[PDB]
């Protein structure tokens, strides 16, 4: 299991709302194309953040993760998630949520 | 139940009058053609706003709702109402009333 | 018993006069059509505010009550009164009186 | 699905009315010549904008879309629509409606 | 039994009112759909906090609980309650009440 | 018998006035609905504090009692009184009186 | 492997969006003219920045890299890339993305 | 029930050992002369203090209780115990144990 | 399960060594006289503290627990343990170990 | 793998030397009694700290780990190690080394 | 090639002398036991620092490297060097030299 921490950013980049959800270490929830048609972790995470942060649009936001440099990188692909977890050594995945 | 908030706009787009009414989560009040002859939610809402905002014409106004972008979209169809509620996560439906 | 507080608003929305009256928890003062011909609480309240606030017209004013959002909603129906009291938990009903 | 945003322009090129409609990602609604006799997306869009913007003529208007440069290009062909969508990366197609 | 401590937060995030209630270790008060139609602990807690904190709206507030990091996470689901109790080792469940 | 000590709090939460009254260990003074219509200890205590602390409103105050944590919990129910006495081992019930 | 960091510049030369991608130390992805018809690294990088920075045009931007002096040099040739990497000693290639 | 706290005093009247035992509010444990032959509370208390404070003699000590003045009064009679409890209002009986 | 925290006291009553062990909520480990011949929790705890605190004698020490007053009470009976746990609300039992 | 961080403490409890070693998540290095004769993790860790901290005795030191309270608990048993790791969520095990 | 930067520390942990040397990416300079009899990188580095920092003893010093936490870890084994380089992403290995 891997708890993912999300940080909501308003206009002054100030923490509006905080919420976390339990995630599986598994690559993807489903295997069939009826349930995985390419993505998996990204589409899963972006789903929870939507229901968790109703303050903004359901799918009208980008999640930005810090890199080795610290800069924000708006991720939106499973390939980018596998990389983002490579940074964190612990079982906590922090990310910066922003509404488009 | 779903409370619908209406905002009256004069000439300077300034809030003239504020009023709310309790609405049902149901699709339509009646089923017979004697009582539903196509519309339902739109005709119902537009009815209340008229009696609630006597300051203007009874049926000589358009209700504009914000979209995902924020822009105003003068709705006047049930199909447009079902969509407008899809935006709001809460049980409060805000709309911008304007007299023609 | 339920004390109703009224706030008179001039031109600058400034408290002109303040006055309160004792009201009954009962639905309506009378039952016969000779004394209740539809309304009850609204017609009763609007009656007192008139005699209490002679500064303006007797029946040429609208009483606006705050909602869950805080916005003003010019009430003028018994059905709207029962709802307005649902907001206040205490035995004090505050309202914003304005002359038309 | 693809929401198309339209902007009405008066005399001072000022936003008169705003309205949006849900569109299909599909090439055309119908395949038979009885229902597609050459056009498809253009004729479909121009149909909605007419019913949506009754303020002007039903078919006496031209829809202008921004290009790579930003300039307005009055489109009126399906071949031009497929190209216009190539600009927008998102699922929102903005266009400038003008009455002839 | 499990005593739940709630902390009311005004505008300056200062403790407005403090109140506690005795809760059952049981999963849910009732089993029938007439009495449990999905939720249980969340709907129960949120019910008490409403009657306990009349200072704000009855159901117009979000309860935020500290996580392993300490950040506030506005919970509103039974699945989130079972997790929140997993943090506290004692028989005291602290939470931060905020009115919407 | 059980002596109840009350502490009056001004603006600086400073002890304005101190007064005590002898109470009965009994559940309620009366049994008939003409004399007990639900409450008993709360309504009894709140009655004395009013006559004892005329400095403020008769029934426009809340009595807050310390819990196991020490925090103040504005009680106003008999069910809450039976619990408050469970804390004190002695025959002295201390409480913090505050005018609304 | 070599991570390339890109910096998006608006109108005030302020960092709009940040995103990184993993690159190969290899000269070119493919060798055949069907896949390398002259360029290689430039065309590859400019491809990613496009998909990564959809905020602007797909191929309507120039990437500027700092020199020994620090000044910006809009590169757009493989010969210029091999040189740009000669500056950085680490495995991180920073560049300034600007939309034309 | 009544918890009795005992304080052991060495040579410098310093608290050597602390220990408490649960006592009954009842006058005497037994009624028959085979079990009550005059004393009751004194003989009972002095019994526990012996087993509790083995540091000194089993029955070679005197228990001194504070009076209204505060001075120590070596009690050793049931008649003296009933009086000693009359001082304490709470359910805690403190006494000063000293070995002869 | 119940973790018991022990505090070693030298000559200056300063924490020499700290160590904890997991205990069972059960009354006693065994039931037969071959394994319970009267005691149970006391003999069990005093056993662990010995092996845990080899700094002093194996069975030449007394464990003192705080009471309602805070004073130290050298316990050495199962009847005293059941009482000591009645103080702590949590699942942590703190005690002051001293070598005789 | 699990990196264990050790902190050397002189006379003023000041960090004398810092050193870390890579450990296996496995229960024990060996299974045979020739290589595991009861202990495993404790004997393994205490072995490394000795070779790593030659400043003091090889086996004349105690490693103290923080608990839930924060206090130091001189561990020296495998059963105590499994518990110490239960505190840390990450893959880093910190401990306070002290020479006897 | 890999340049190793060393920092000399006096009494006030102030940078006394700075010096760097070019190192090989290779595991060890020699393979024969006449030239590698176990160590390699450590013995090589410690050799240069000696000739480079004649201010102190030739082999009477310890080199401390920062970890993931930042704390100093006096390394003196090849196994520790391979790990220290794993931290630095660049081709620069910084270390804190201290004379024993």
């Amino acid at each position: 299991s891997l708890t993912v921490k999300a940080y909501l950013l308003g206009k002054e980049d100030a923490a509006r709302e905080i919420r976390r959800f339990s995630f599986c270490c598994s690559p993807e929830p489903e295997a069939e194309a009826e349930a995985a048609a390419g993505p998996g972790p990204c589409e899963r995470l972006l789903s929870r953040v939507a229901a968790l942060f109703p303050a903004l649009r359901p799918g009208g936001f980008q999640a930005h993760y810090r890199d080795e440099d610290g800069d924000l990188v708006a991720f939106s692909s499973d390939e980018e998630l596998t990389m983002a977890m490579s940074y964190v050594k612990d079982d906590i995945f922090r990310i910066y949520i922003k509404e488009k």
